[PDB]
């Protein structure tokens, strides 16, 4: 695997112990060889468990989530793929790794594709390794990949808003269910019926996750009701999933406006992944996949493939060379490479609207390529009335940062802004000026 020019699936079905056995062992092998590494985890939780797999092995853990004293000698580095991607597109200087690992590597937010794109790049370039581990890569077609123990499937019904009857096999189950859902929104209503019934229910999703993945360990739970995030090596004692096999895809619309189109099918790799979280422990047969769906490949058009193509053209490589994106994911959008290249003040605006801002890459580009600065937010209240942010089904308003009420009306509408009650806070208090 650790030959220059050489990029390793690693693509073990779930459980197979690529993080806690395979990795600890690569990881060796590259200290022995002396090459700089680095190894790149989805998320915090993640990081923080596979430091408990690498304990004793010299690594930089470039995360607060990981609390050690390192011997400043290390030549291995962990940190999280959105670190990765961020420290490239600012003006600090990331090693140029010889060995390159991403775990979860089919992780489809836009900082781990263009993490992709880059790594696979630089070795094509001849510049560098990578091993990519996930039981799930990009096209792969199997939902119903092998596990530690035999799994039983059943398509059926699943509930995705609050029931009275015609479920009862939901709540009649006395064990531990892990439940996908398309929207944080759809697992609000579905974890008050269950709240409703007599069931503890813990609720996670991206902006959530590190603090309430955290309960599925200190408190007794019938219920996860999770996004997509759970897809990413997160791990339960659990013996059932539910799995509505939908998603939310952000589109593009006209090159103007993102919409959050669906709920639609989820990827086989996204099934692939949601099933993965049970059958995991050889001792315990008989774990239950219930799936509400069939799979389509919903990546296709889907905006985190061109927010990563915004992303790359903005990453220096060699020269004025633009890294492409992996080949395998390459298909699913269609942008000229270089298209979203910005000159250095506008990058730099870009970079703190996502960074500072918390915005979509998308709308973040669309403020930077537009020539407005980071504290200017004049934008957020000068666009059409279509553009109208709705709260409690009237306009939301804001005082801005000038002191004055207005209606919420950003120029460029991402839907991504406004999709849960949280979201909207967090664009209000942009939009006011508060960071
Ligand atoms: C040991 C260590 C901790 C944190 C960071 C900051 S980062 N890379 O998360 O932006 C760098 C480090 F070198």
């Amino acid at each position: 695997m650790l030959k220059k020019k050489q990029l390793t699936v690693l693509d073990l079905h779930p459980g197979a112990g690529k993080t806690r056995r395979v990795l600890p062992e690569i990881v060796r092998e590259a200290i022995k060889k002396r090459l700089r590494t680095v190894i790149l985890a989805p998320t915090r939780v993640v990081a923080a468990e596979m430091e408990e797999a690498l304990r004793g092995l010299p690594v930089r853990y470039m995360t607060t989530a990981v609390n050690v004293t390192h011997s400043g000698t290390e030549i291995v580095d962990l940190m999280c793929h959105a670190t990765f991607t961020s420290r490239l597109l600012q003006p600090i200087r990331v090693p140029n790794y010889n060995l390159n690992i991403m775990d979860e590597a089919h992780f489809t937010d836009p900082s781990s594709i263009a993490a992709r794109g880059y790594i696979s790049t630089r070795v094509e370039m001849g510049e560098a390794a990578a091993i990519f581990m996930t039981a799930t890569p990009p096209g792969t077609r199997d939902a119903f990949p092998d596990s530690n123990s035999p799994i039983m499937d059943t398509e059926v019904e699943v509930p995705e808003r609050a029931w009275s009857s015609g479920f009862d096999w939901v709540t009649d189950h006395s064990g531990k269910t892990v439940w996908f859902v398309p929207s944080v929104r759809n697992g609000n209503e579905i974890a008050a019926c269950l709240t409703k019934a007599g069931k503890r229910v813990i609720q996670l999703s991206r902006k959530t996750f590190e603090t309430e993945f955290q309960k599925t360990k200190n408190q007794e739970w019938d219920f996860v009701i999770t996004t997509d995030i759970s897809e990413m090596g997160a791990n339960f004692k659990a013996d059932r999933v539910i799995d509505s096999r939908r998603c939310l895809k952000p589109v593009i619309l006209d090159g103007e406006r993102v919409i959050l189109a669906g709920p639609m099918p989820v990827t086989h790799a996204s099934a692939a992944q949601r099933r993965g979280r049970i059958g995991r422990n050889p001792n315990k047969p008989g774990d239950e996949y219930m799936y509400g769906g069939g799979c389509a490949e919903t990546d296709e058009g889907h905006a985190h493939w061109l927010e990563a193509r915004m992303l790359l053209d903005n990453i220096y490589l060699q020269d004025g060379l633009i890294a492409s994106l992996y080949r395998p994911e390459a298909d699913k959008v269609a942008a000229i490479e270089g298209e979203f290249k910005l000159r250095t003040e506008q990058r730099k605006t870009f970079v703190e609207l996502m960074k500072r801002g918390d915005l979509p890459v998308w709308l973040a580009y669309q403020v930077a390529s537009a020539g407005i600065t980071y504290t200017d937010r004049r934008w957020c209240f000068d666009g059409t009335t279509n553009n109208t942010i709705m709260e409690d089904s009237v306009p939301a308003e804001v005082w801005t940062k000038y002191g004055e009420k207005r209606v919420l009306k950003p120029r460029w509408m991402d839907a991504r802004v406004c999709s849960d009650h949280a979201a909207l806070k967090s664009f209000k208090e942009f939009a006011a000026g508060k960071r």
